[PDB]
Protein backbone atom coordinates (compact mmCIF):
# COMPACT_ATOMS: atom_id res chain seq x y z
CA UNK A 1 0.00 0.00 0.00
CA UNK A 2 2.65 2.50 0.67
CA UNK A 3 4.58 1.80 -2.32
CA UNK A 4 1.35 2.23 -4.48
CA UNK A 5 0.36 5.31 -3.21
CA UNK A 6 3.76 6.66 -4.15
CA UNK A 7 3.90 5.20 -7.30
CA UNK A 8 0.32 7.38 -7.68
CA UNK A 9 2.05 10.53 -6.06
CA UNK A 10 4.66 9.98 -8.43
CA UNK A 11 2.40 9.69 -11.81
CA UNK A 12 0.39 12.45 -10.73
CA UNK A 13 2.67 14.93 -10.05
CA UNK A 14 4.89 14.50 -13.31
CA UNK A 15 1.56 15.14 -16.16
CA UNK A 16 2.72 15.38 -19.76
CA UNK A 17 5.14 12.43 -18.97
CA UNK A 18 5.37 10.39 -21.95
CA UNK A 19 5.85 6.66 -20.02
CA UNK A 20 2.72 7.54 -18.06
CA UNK A 21 -0.93 7.67 -19.35
CA UNK A 22 -3.59 8.68 -16.74
CA UNK A 23 -7.16 9.58 -17.86
CA UNK A 24 -10.30 9.86 -15.71
CA UNK A 25 -13.86 9.06 -16.48
CA UNK A 26 -16.38 10.35 -14.38
CA UNK A 27 -19.39 8.31 -14.18
CA UNK A 28 -23.32 9.32 -14.08
CA UNK A 29 -24.15 9.24 -11.23
CA UNK A 30 -27.68 9.56 -10.07
CA UNK A 31 -27.89 9.53 -6.17
CA UNK A 32 -24.60 10.39 -5.22
CA UNK A 33 -22.13 8.09 -3.65
CA UNK A 34 -25.67 7.68 -0.70
CA UNK A 35 -26.22 4.45 -2.88
CA UNK A 36 -23.08 4.01 -5.00
CA UNK A 37 -20.73 3.71 -2.39
CA UNK A 38 -21.16 -0.33 -1.89
CA UNK A 39 -21.86 -0.66 -5.42
CA UNK A 40 -18.57 1.69 -6.51
CA UNK A 41 -16.96 -0.69 -4.06
CA UNK A 42 -18.41 -4.19 -5.70
CA UNK A 43 -17.50 -2.56 -9.43
CA UNK A 44 -13.66 -2.05 -7.87
CA UNK A 45 -13.41 -5.36 -6.45
CA UNK A 46 -15.15 -7.30 -9.55
CA UNK A 47 -14.86 -5.26 -13.03
CA UNK A 48 -11.47 -6.66 -14.39
CA UNK A 49 -10.00 -7.05 -17.78
CA UNK A 50 -9.17 -10.65 -19.14
CA UNK A 51 -4.74 -11.42 -18.96
CA UNK A 52 -4.60 -9.96 -15.57
CA UNK A 53 -5.91 -10.24 -11.83
CA UNK A 54 -7.30 -6.92 -10.70
CA UNK A 55 -6.17 -7.28 -6.43
CA UNK A 56 -7.51 -4.37 -4.16
CA UNK A 57 -5.46 -3.31 -1.07
CA UNK A 58 -7.39 -3.50 2.11
CA UNK A 59 -5.42 -0.19 3.25
CA UNK A 60 -6.33 2.19 0.85
CA UNK A 61 -8.80 0.49 -1.64
CA UNK A 62 -6.15 1.17 -4.64
CA UNK A 63 -6.32 -1.76 -7.77
CA UNK A 64 -3.47 -3.49 -9.06
CA UNK A 65 -3.11 -5.28 -11.83
CA UNK A 66 -1.20 -9.01 -11.92
CA UNK A 67 -0.04 -11.67 -14.35
CA UNK A 68 -1.99 -13.80 -14.18
CA UNK A 69 4.20 -1.77 -16.17
CA UNK A 70 1.59 -1.01 -13.36
CA UNK A 71 -1.89 -0.16 -14.16
CA UNK A 72 -3.85 1.37 -10.55
CA UNK A 73 -7.57 2.74 -10.80
CA UNK A 74 -8.29 4.39 -7.22
CA UNK A 75 -11.87 4.39 -6.19
CA UNK A 76 -13.21 7.36 -4.66
CA UNK A 77 -16.97 8.99 -3.36
CA UNK A 78 -17.45 10.47 -6.91
CA UNK A 79 -13.75 10.72 -8.94
CA UNK A 80 -12.43 7.90 -10.58
CA UNK A 81 -8.13 8.03 -11.20
CA UNK A 82 -6.45 5.54 -13.37
CA UNK A 83 -2.44 5.70 -13.07
CA UNK A 84 -0.41 3.87 -15.76
CA UNK A 85 3.02 3.99 -15.50
CA UNK A 86 5.64 1.93 -18.15
CA UNK A 87 9.00 1.91 -19.63
CA UNK A 88 7.54 3.58 -22.94
CA UNK A 89 4.27 4.05 -23.25
CA UNK A 90 4.70 5.54 -27.02
CA UNK A 91 7.29 2.62 -28.13
CA UNK A 92 4.68 0.97 -30.52
CA UNK A 93 7.00 -1.14 -32.21
CA UNK A 94 7.03 -4.67 -30.33
CA UNK A 95 6.93 -2.42 -26.66
CA UNK A 96 4.18 -1.59 -24.99
CA UNK A 97 3.03 1.63 -25.80
CA UNK A 98 0.93 -0.39 -28.16
CA UNK A 99 -0.37 -2.42 -25.52
CA UNK A 100 -0.96 0.14 -22.96
CA UNK A 101 -3.23 2.49 -25.72
CA UNK A 102 -4.59 -0.80 -26.44
CA UNK A 103 -5.00 -0.92 -22.52
CA UNK A 104 -6.47 2.58 -22.14
CA UNK A 105 -8.80 2.31 -24.66
CA UNK A 106 -10.12 -0.71 -23.04
CA UNK A 107 -10.51 0.47 -19.89
CA UNK A 108 -12.46 3.64 -21.20
CA UNK A 109 -14.89 1.53 -22.73
CA UNK A 110 -15.59 -0.82 -19.61
CA UNK A 111 -15.63 2.34 -17.23
CA UNK A 112 -18.51 3.63 -20.34
CA UNK A 113 -20.60 -0.47 -19.89
CA UNK A 114 -20.01 0.32 -16.00
CA UNK A 115 -22.06 3.42 -15.92
CA UNK A 116 -24.26 2.13 -18.59
CA UNK A 117 -24.50 -0.87 -16.35
CA UNK A 118 -25.13 1.11 -13.21
CA UNK A 119 -27.96 3.22 -14.57
CA UNK A 120 -29.27 0.34 -16.16
CA UNK A 121 -30.20 -1.50 -12.38
CA UNK A 122 -30.71 1.71 -10.49
CA UNK A 123 -33.97 2.40 -13.24
CA UNK A 124 -35.05 -1.52 -13.03
CA UNK A 125 -34.67 -1.08 -9.30
CA UNK A 126 -37.02 2.16 -9.53
CA UNK A 127 -39.38 0.23 -11.81
CA UNK A 128 -39.67 -2.73 -9.02
CA UNK A 129 -39.99 -0.42 -6.43
CA UNK A 130 -42.22 1.57 -7.70
CA UNK A 131 -43.81 0.53 -10.52
CA UNK A 132 -42.75 3.35 -13.05
CA UNK A 133 -40.62 3.63 -16.14
CA UNK A 134 -38.12 6.68 -15.91
CA UNK A 135 -37.20 8.41 -19.37
CA UNK A 136 -33.71 6.97 -19.20
CA UNK A 137 -34.71 3.18 -19.43
CA UNK A 138 -36.97 3.96 -22.49
CA UNK A 139 -37.63 6.50 -24.81
CA UNK A 140 -40.76 8.40 -24.60
CA UNK A 141 -42.72 7.64 -27.88
CA UNK A 142 -45.42 9.66 -28.97
CA UNK A 143 -48.33 7.63 -27.62
CA UNK A 144 -46.59 7.15 -24.34
CA UNK A 145 -45.63 11.40 -24.13
CA UNK A 146 -49.61 12.08 -25.16
CA UNK A 147 -50.89 9.28 -22.26
CA UNK A 148 -48.69 11.25 -20.15
CA UNK A 149 -32.02 14.14 -4.76
CA UNK A 150 -31.11 12.39 -8.40
CA UNK A 151 -31.35 14.90 -10.68
CA UNK A 152 -27.95 15.11 -11.55
CA UNK A 153 -28.38 11.73 -13.54
CA UNK A 154 -30.99 13.30 -15.35
CA UNK A 155 -29.60 17.00 -15.86
CA UNK A 156 -26.04 15.53 -17.14
CA UNK A 157 -27.59 12.13 -19.25
CA UNK A 158 -29.80 12.32 -21.86
CA UNK A 159 -32.74 10.07 -22.54
CA UNK A 160 -31.68 6.75 -23.97
CA UNK A 161 -28.39 6.42 -21.71
CA UNK A 162 -30.03 3.26 -19.30
CA UNK A 163 -32.03 2.22 -22.39
CA UNK A 164 -31.59 -1.37 -22.76
CA UNK A 165 -31.37 -3.29 -25.65
CA UNK A 166 -33.81 -5.94 -26.52
CA UNK A 167 -32.18 -9.23 -25.34
CA UNK A 168 -35.00 -11.44 -26.93
CA UNK A 169 -37.41 -11.34 -29.24
CA UNK A 170 -40.00 -13.47 -30.99
CA UNK A 171 -42.55 -13.36 -33.47
CA UNK A 172 -45.92 -15.55 -33.53
CA UNK A 173 -48.09 -15.55 -36.32
CA UNK A 174 -51.39 -14.40 -35.07
CA UNK A 175 -55.04 -16.52 -36.01
CA UNK A 176 -57.67 -15.05 -38.34
CA UNK A 177 -60.06 -14.50 -35.45
CA UNK A 178 -57.51 -12.11 -34.40
CA UNK A 179 -57.62 -9.62 -37.62
CA UNK A 180 -59.14 -6.40 -35.61
CA UNK A 181 -60.06 -6.73 -31.39
CA UNK A 182 -62.41 -4.33 -30.09
CA UNK A 183 -60.47 -1.31 -31.44
CA UNK A 184 -60.96 -0.66 -35.20
CA UNK A 185 -57.86 -1.53 -36.88
CA UNK A 186 -56.02 -2.53 -33.82
CA UNK A 187 -55.81 -6.63 -33.01
CA UNK A 188 -57.20 -8.13 -29.61
CA UNK A 189 -53.97 -9.21 -28.96
CA UNK A 190 -52.81 -6.46 -26.93
CA UNK A 191 -56.49 -6.31 -24.85
CA UNK A 192 -55.30 -10.01 -24.15
CA UNK A 193 -51.95 -9.22 -22.83
CA UNK A 194 -53.06 -6.45 -20.68
CA UNK A 195 -55.61 -8.81 -19.40
CA UNK A 196 -52.95 -10.96 -18.63
CA UNK A 197 -50.37 -9.27 -17.23
CA UNK A 198 -52.19 -5.99 -15.84
CA UNK A 199 -50.52 -7.20 -12.50
CA UNK A 200 -46.96 -6.47 -13.92
CA UNK A 201 -48.28 -3.58 -16.42
CA UNK A 202 -45.89 -0.48 -16.07
CA UNK A 203 -48.25 2.54 -15.90
CA UNK A 204 -46.06 5.15 -17.34
CA UNK A 205 -44.69 2.68 -20.21
CA UNK A 206 -47.41 1.01 -22.27
CA UNK A 207 -47.78 -2.43 -23.42
CA UNK A 208 -44.54 -2.56 -20.72
CA UNK A 209 -44.05 -5.47 -18.10
CA UNK A 210 -41.80 -5.52 -15.80
CA UNK A 211 -41.23 -8.65 -13.60
CA UNK A 212 -37.48 -9.27 -11.22
CA UNK A 213 -37.08 -13.10 -12.28
CA UNK A 214 -36.85 -15.43 -8.84
CA UNK A 215 -33.77 -16.52 -9.08
CA UNK A 216 -31.70 -14.03 -12.04
CA UNK A 217 -33.29 -11.32 -10.10
CA UNK A 218 -33.59 -9.95 -14.23
CA UNK A 219 -36.66 -7.73 -14.28
CA UNK A 220 -36.54 -7.05 -17.67
CA UNK A 221 -39.29 -4.63 -20.20
CA UNK A 222 -41.39 -5.84 -22.92
CA UNK A 223 -42.74 -4.17 -26.08
CA UNK A 224 -45.50 -5.92 -28.15
CA UNK A 225 -45.72 -4.15 -31.71
CA UNK A 226 -48.21 -4.34 -34.08
CA UNK A 227 -45.92 -5.78 -37.06
CA UNK A 228 -47.81 -6.80 -40.47
CA UNK A 229 -51.88 -9.41 -40.79
CA UNK A 230 -52.17 -8.13 -37.15
CA UNK A 231 -50.02 -10.80 -35.81
CA UNK A 232 -47.87 -10.87 -32.74
CA UNK A 233 -44.23 -9.52 -32.81
CA UNK A 234 -42.74 -8.97 -29.08
CA UNK A 235 -39.31 -8.00 -27.91
CA UNK A 236 -37.96 -8.43 -24.19
CA UNK A 237 -35.21 -5.95 -23.63
CA UNK A 238 -33.12 -6.69 -20.51
CA UNK A 239 -29.62 -6.27 -18.68
CA UNK A 240 -28.84 -9.60 -20.59
CA UNK A 241 -29.95 -13.21 -21.67
CA UNK A 242 -33.26 -14.13 -19.36
CA UNK A 243 -33.56 -17.17 -18.22
CA UNK A 244 -36.29 -20.11 -18.56
CA UNK A 245 -38.84 -17.40 -16.13
CA UNK A 246 -39.42 -15.11 -19.24
CA UNK A 247 -37.81 -17.06 -22.19
CA UNK A 248 -40.95 -20.45 -22.57
CA UNK A 249 -43.62 -19.42 -19.89
CA UNK A 250 -45.08 -15.82 -21.22
CA UNK A 251 -44.99 -17.66 -24.63
CA UNK A 252 -46.98 -20.38 -23.02
CA UNK A 253 -49.01 -18.00 -21.27
CA UNK A 254 -49.44 -15.83 -24.05
CA UNK A 255 -50.57 -19.55 -26.38
CA UNK A 256 -52.96 -20.57 -23.84
CA UNK A 257 -54.42 -17.36 -24.08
Amino acid sequence: SPALHRAAAHIHSSPGRSTCLRQTLPLSFVFGPERSLTQFKEEFRRLHLPGHVLLEDPDSGFFFVAAGFWLIVRVLQDRVEVYAHARSLIREDGGPGTECRHLQQLLVRRVGEICREVNQRLLLQDLHDSHVCNSLLVAESEEDLWRSGYLAATMQFVPGHFSCDVVWGTVIRVHSRLKMGPSMGVSRAIQALRSVLNAFSVVNRKNMFVYQERATKAVYYLRLLETSDRHIQLLVHGVGQAGPEITDELVRVLCRR
